């Protein structure tokens, strides 16, 4: 029993972390067969990054400019390309720690463990989800671009994000592995404003189920809703549509507790008009939005 | 910026997890080098759990009897001893991954990262505080036993906590690495009864300071208050006692930010006698106890 924000284990994204240089810029880079990937931005002088060229500032760049270290041994950088808002490395030895792994672009409400690194070297680990507005609400301090977030299943990471940016608001933004920006953001130090941060309905019920397993069913109510009316109180509190993938993607918590999706919407609908009334749903005084149905799945059936 | 609930990069710990097979009964074992640790409950019957007699049971089992598989590779056990509430099964075989480690003894409000991890293969990581009623709020299913509790200094892990129990009331208790009970929980499936779980206001001070570094700060007042006053109201909130030991271990953030520890403590007062009034900090609508100053400065910081 009990429910915990909950990362995947660290262990096989650990030991593809590298620190990478250029000129005076250094930040994390992922090594995955013989390419160490990592934002452009690394090529960049502060002062560059008010409207940096990348394509001109990169002719400017060999591959022996790129000074790449896997712990204390150095890499030797064969070739470089840019791919989107990333830098590819080519180095002349592949990662003898390379898991499987896919680049996989998540969607809003997507959740995924960031493993925060300085200089190549772990930090710590948490579990982010992507905001519906493309942002993430991370810990980063500088040095920590090019820190990933990842999933796995079983034996394969799937790599969703690399860290790039913060907003003068004090979130942050990323890409997928493959360079492109989650969201409507660039990797240039101007004004980007976030759109609303609108809270991820599926997961808050989700979540909702995993409170019921628990033992925490205080707000379990004698109501149901439908989704239209549901989706009018959700529209009011800045909660996203419920859809009928939604509904689907929650059938199996619905089973296992007996509690019909509609039901527990009406729940949500109350807890929404009502507030909490100073009482906590698994030691939260807010509704959490960061566990997908399969997270709450995975952690109630103890996947490894 | 941004603050996290962050736990230790796992992989050190990762590479330790074994299985460890009695009869019927699988949970986990720590394997440093040539030892196995594992919970001594491992060797019941779940008949045996209602009043077990282990030195008794633990006669009836030979090194043969106790099965440690290391991925899909099995240990051979050459030894096996008892510790207060665990077993050291010695293998012949040094865990080749064995990283710089100690075992500690950790006080309440002391946080710690805990591995969970099933048939010897770790699921995820999550951020712990040992409560002052010396139970810990975990996610543990059956199979979990024997998932380990740690921090680490840049290289050196110090265990600090092994999973042994789930009391009625759905909160965890387990011992130290030398088979010592956190607090006055038994290997028994008896009536035991968690006492006040008070907040750690120290935890909440550290947290109160992370907040005006991320510019979280409209809870700063125009108040101070004194240890006895301020000690008045934790009394009255089921709060911990504040010492000038704690005050002390504050010096650095209050450094920092400007902000004097009484000063701090008199916003807490304000938070504590007013609510939050829906308002939230750092993302939580509650005051949030598991983060020490250390876990403060390292975040803030972003030690490695
Ligand atoms: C995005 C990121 O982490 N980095 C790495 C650090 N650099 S920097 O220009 O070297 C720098 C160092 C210290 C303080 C700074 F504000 C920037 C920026 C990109
Ligand atoms: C404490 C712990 O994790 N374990 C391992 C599992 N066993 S058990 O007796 O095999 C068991 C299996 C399934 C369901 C149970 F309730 C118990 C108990 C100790």
């Amino acid at each position: 029993s009990g429910f915990r924000k909950m990362a995947f284990p660290s262990g096989k994204v650990e030991g593809c972390m590298v620190q990478v240089t250029c000129g005076t810029t250094t930040l994390n880079g992922l090594w995955l067969d013989d390419v160490v990937y990592c934002p452009r931005h690394v090529i960049c002088t502060s002062e560059d990054m008010l409207n940096p060229n990348y394509e001109d500032l990169l002719i400017r760049k060999s591959n022996h400019n790129f000074l790449v270290q896997a712990g204390n041994v150095q890499l030797r950088v064969i070739g470089h390309s840019m791919q989107n808002c990333v830098l590819k490395l080519k180095v002349d030895t592949a990662n003898p720690k390379t898991p499987k792994y896919k680049f996989v672009r998540i969607q809003p409400g997507q959740t995924f463990s960031v493993l925060a690194c300085y200089n190549g070297s772990p930090s710590g680990v948490y579990q982010c989800a992507m905001r519906p507005n493309f942002t993430i609400k991370g810990s980063f301090l500088n040095g920590s671009c090019g820190s990933v977030g990842f999933n796995i299943d079983y034996d394969c990471v799937s790599f969703c994000y690399m860290h790039h940016m913060e907003l003068p608001t004090g979130v942050h933004a990323g890409t997928d592995l493959e360079g492109n920006f989650y969201g409507p953001f660039v990797d240039r130090q101007t004004a980007q404003a976030a759109g609303t941060d609108t809270t991820i309905t599926v997961n808050v019920l989700a979540w909702l189920y995993a409170a019921v397993i628990n033992g925490d069913r205080w707000f379990l109510n004698r109501f149901t809703t439908t989704l239209n009316d549901f989706n009018l109180v959700a529209m009011k509190y800045n909660y996203e549509p419920l859809t009928q993938d939604h509904v689907d993607i929650l059938g199996p918590l619905s089973a296992q507790t007996g509690i019909a999706v509609l039901d527990m919407c009406a729940s949500l609908k109350e807890l929404l008009q009502n507030g909490m009334n100073g009482r906590t749903i698994l030691g939260s005084a807010l509704l959490e939005d960061e566990f997908t149905p399969f997270d709450v799945v995975r952690q109630c059936s103890g996947v490894t």
